[PDB]
């Protein structure tokens, strides 16, 4: 249902294209951000456009917005999947996965590990050496 898909993307684009000329400029991007409680500098506004402007003409057109929007979507889907799985491991939602927590989910996965085996797993991902795995350390282990 691309047709319906493009429609939703067109809708998003129009929010930024304040004057409707078919392009988004630094100033238009600027008014959108400011309405969000963010007052970026012209320098920051230029870096944002630079990242998305494939033909280097200085503005973003629909096709350029579409391709970036897409790639961004895919990525937002990744993050929320990993964040979901983090919540399942962090049985007490304290923000960190302990040895005991990791060992209990592992048994549920069909792997009966000893405390020493779980401790080794934690150690491998434990960057701040606090004996637990935080989200940052979890994504590192996940992705990498
Ligand atoms: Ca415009
Ligand atoms: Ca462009
Ligand atoms: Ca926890
Ligand atoms: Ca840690």
């Amino acid at each position: 249902l691309t047709e319906e898909q493009i429609a939703e993307f067109k809708e998003a684009f129009s929010l930024f294209d304040k004057d409707g000329d078919g392009t988004i400029t630094t100033k238009e991007l600027g008014t959108v951000m400011r309405s969000l409680g963010q007052n970026p500098t012209e320098a920051e506004l230029q870096d944002m456009i630079n990242e998305v402007d494939a033909d280097g003409n200085g503005t973003i057109d629909f096709p350029e917005f579409l391709t970036m929007m897409a790639r961004k979507m895919k990525d937002t889907d990744s993050e929320e999947e990993i964040r979901e799985a983090f919540r399942v491991f962090d049985k007490d939602g304290n923000g960190y996965i302990s040895a005991a927590e990791l060992r209990h989910v592992m048994t549920n996965l069909g792997e009966k590990l000893t405390d020493e085996e779980v401790d080794e797993m934690i150690r491998e991902a434990d960057i701040d050496g606090d004996g637990q795995v935080n989200y940052e350390e979890f994504v590192q282990m996940m992705t990498a």
